[PDB]
């Protein structure tokens, strides 16, 4: 029975509005409704992994697991195994996998982050799950961010707190936050970003939605504009939106958007918005393709509609050779040549690098670099040909060309990371000096760049 090199992953996000679901929710898991939908000829083909994020979920874990599992069994005639379930308040994540995957899945982690302070602490935040699927690390985050059209900057702050403080994946990757710990990271939820148009335009917006004319609405979507200005979700992807706004509906129909201010809304308007979103970030040159992104039309218990997204994702096998794991393979080496970091910092500490990768027995610390001043005010840290030669555990190019090197640049004075990035070993050539590049971030914001050349020796 061969190991897969690609799996499909279902991501769902649904703010249930504190109401029990209707008796049939299969359209969600089939990616049917509006937007980029799944072909009918695939309806009986199970996804490998289903990740369900809810917000304002009124059900017990047991109640929701029975609904989810019975839904999937009806669609696929497969009884899924529960990988993980984690709930913070009314925010929940469930991961289900085909039974054949049970022994491929290990290192299962869960965590949550509560956002805000005092007044603003007690219902918003995120839950997440991570695990290994054979040689591939997968992370999933369901967040319920701050509500309200005038609170986009709080949502952005909620995002940074979640990526800083959510503790998932390999704890040995100490300089790295969740935006660098996984081959594939999916971040979804009720992100609560709104269409920023004047209140007076509510009926105009409704008109546009009825005509399926979303362009002048998407151009005011706060998540798209904040991303374009690099204020949030830096280096994440989102599929183009081709479905109607998923909030705020009158319950029990989808014919009406309920936008006007009421005591129940704190006297706030809720113009039609794409609150409910799925984004992802995968390591460079790893296969990931969105094959659906849309909303259901027939699940109407909540003031939100469910949102689905599905993905092809590249995965790798748990590689064994006669040498590694348990030793190095001296037919392999990674040389970083003529490298330099460009940093936005004003500090004048010396810096060193750490190289982290599951192709190494343990992380590798460099010598300190040589600081120079850039012509436009920047710090340039030069490493020369001084960098340690990295000794991978396995030299076979079928393994090594699929790996990645995480890089942290750290202050000698504080040992704190000033920037994190990732280099793919999926090179055009071996035994050849080739350019490499990564942006560097810290707490998910841009702090600099790392560039230079690499020379990769494999056993071929
Ligand atoms: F749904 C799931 C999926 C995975 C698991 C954990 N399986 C661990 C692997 C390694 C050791 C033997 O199986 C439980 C439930």
């Amino acid at each position: 029975q061969p190991e897969p090199d690609m799996i499909t992953i279902f991501i769902g996000t649904w703010n249930m509005g504190n109401a029990p679901p209707p008796k049939k929710i299969t359209s969600w898991f089939l990616s049917k409704g509006q937007g980029k939908t799944r072909d009918d000829s695939a309806d009986y083909i199970p996804h490998d992994i289903y990740v369900i994020g809810t917000q304002e979920d009124p059900l017990s874990e047991k109640e929701w697991l029975e609904i989810l599992k019975h839904s999937l069994q009806e669609i696929t005639s497969v009884t899924f195994k529960t990988v993980a379930i984690h709930t913070l308040w009314n925010i929940r994540i469930v991961v289900l996998a085909k039974p054949e995957h049970e022994n491929r899945i290990s290192h299962i982690c869960t965590d949550n982050v509560k956002t805000g302070i005092a007044n603003t602490l007690g219902n918003k935040g995120a839950v997440g799950v991570s695990f290994m699927f054979n040689g591939t690390s997968l992370g999933f985050v369901n967040s319920h961010l701050t509500s309200g059209s005038e609170k986009k900057l709080r949502r952005n702050q909620n995002y940074m707190n979640i990526l800083r403080f959510l503790a998932l994946g390999d704890k040995k990757l100490s300089p790295f936050n969740i935006t660098h710990r996984f081959t594939h990271l999916f971040w979804f939820g009720d992100l609560n970003y709104r269409v920023d148009l004047p209140t007076w335009e509510a009926e105009t917006i409704i008109q546009k939605i009825k005509q399926q004319q979303y362009a002048d609405l998407l151009s005011h979507d706060q998540l798209l504009t904040e991303r374009r200005e690099q204020k949030v979700f830096l280096h994440f992807e989102e599929e183009e939106i081709t479905f109607a706004p998923t909030y705020r509906f009158e319950r029990l129909t989808r014919d009406k958007y309920a936008y006007t201010k009421q005591k129940a809304t704190g006297m706030k308007y809720n113009l039609p918005s794409w609150c409910d979103r799925v984004l992802w970030k995968s390591y460079p040159l790893v296969h990931v393709v969105c094959q659906s992104y849309g909303s259901t039309s027939d699940i109407m218990t909540s003031d939100h509609s469910p949102v689905f997204a599905t993905f092809e994702a590249g995965v790798t096998s748990q590689f064994v050779s006669k040498n590694g794991p348990g030793t190095v393979d001296s037919q392999g080496q990674i040389e970083f040549l003529r490298c330099y970091a460009t940093l936005k910092t004003k500090s004048q500490t010396k810096f060193y690098l750490e190289f982290h990768s599951s192709c190494l027995e343990s992380f590798v610390k460099s010598q300190e670099g040589e600081n120079e001043e850039g012509s436009e005010g920047e710090l340039v840290v030069k490493f020369g040909e001084t960098l340690p030669k990295l000794k991978p555990i396995i030299s076979d190019p079928e393994y090594l060309l699929d790996q990645h090197i995480l890089i942290s640049i750290k202050s000698s004075d504080s040992d704190e990371s000033y920037g994190e990035g990732c280099i793919a070993l999926r090179l055009e050539a071996t035994e050849t000096q080739l350019p490499i590049y990564t942006p560097l971030t810290h707490h998910g914001e841009l702090t600099g760049h790392f560039q230079g050349e690499i020379k990769l020796q494999t056993s071929q």
